[PDB]
């Protein structure tokens, strides 16, 4: 009786997504409409997402405490690889830019919690800083997908296998799909083959979609 409660587009929401897939585990998607501040407070006390609810029906936020809580479910915990250092820096740069890329797609996209037009008006009320500038960072699109283009030919020979990214399931994998993942939503960006390899191959194990079809 298990139910999770996500935004579609958000990696805190998939962190927990990819646990249930990864174990095979059956859980009931619930998504939320972005400015829904009144649901998860009821739920865990404040506006936060990921929720999972447990079986007792009690409710718990966090999105590590969820893959770790889930992880342990079956007393078969697959988190168990190492931590690579080369995957860490990596994830530390990307992340330093790719929201560039990201949230202004993400506002113009086919999600659920923007299902409505004040939902999707908020997101762009909270993550835009100026009035105009999710345009003017559409428009410099050229420039940052050759930097993500670059980082993926670097993350390319990092790849030990396609089912885990330094050959053991780890953290990194935890904290490296949901970028990829959500990356496929830009449209244009050149993807080096074991890069493809385990995004396709990642995405079948944790049964989540990839957004290539909304690419923009």
């Amino acid at each position: 009786a298990m139910k999770l409660y996500i935004y579609d587009h958000s990696p805190y929401s998939l962190k927990a997504r990819m646990i249930f897939g990864l174990k095979n585990i059956p859980v009931e998607l619930h998504v939320l409409l972005n400015d829904d501040a009144e649901t998860p407070t009821r739920m865990v006390g404040q506006k936060q997402v990921p929720i999972l609810q447990k079986d007792d029906s009690r409710y718990m936020p966090e999105s590590m405490d969820i893959v770790h809580y889930v992880d342990k479910l079956d007393g078969k915990p697959l988190l168990t690889g190492k931590r690579s250092p080369a995957i860490e820096e990596w994830l530390r740069k990307v992340n330093g830019y790719a929201n560039k890329l990201l949230l202004p797609r993400f506002a113009k996209s086919a999600f659920d919690e923007f299902s409505t037009p004040a939902a999707r008006k908020y997101f762009v009320d909270k993550k835009e800083a100026s009035a105009g500038n999710f345009a003017d960072l559409l428009a410099h699109s050229d420039g940052l997908i050759k930097n993500i283009s670059d980082d993926l030919r670097a993350l390319d020979k990092l790849i030990v296998k396609p089912n885990a990214v330094n050959g053991e399931l780890s953290e990194d994998d935890i904290q490296l799909f949901p970028l990829l993942r959500n990356l496929t939503l830009v449209a244009g960006i050149n993807w080096p083959s074991r890069v493809a390899d385990y995004r396709d191959n990642m995405a079948k194990q944790t049964q989540i979609n990839l957004l290539s079809s909304m690419a923009i």
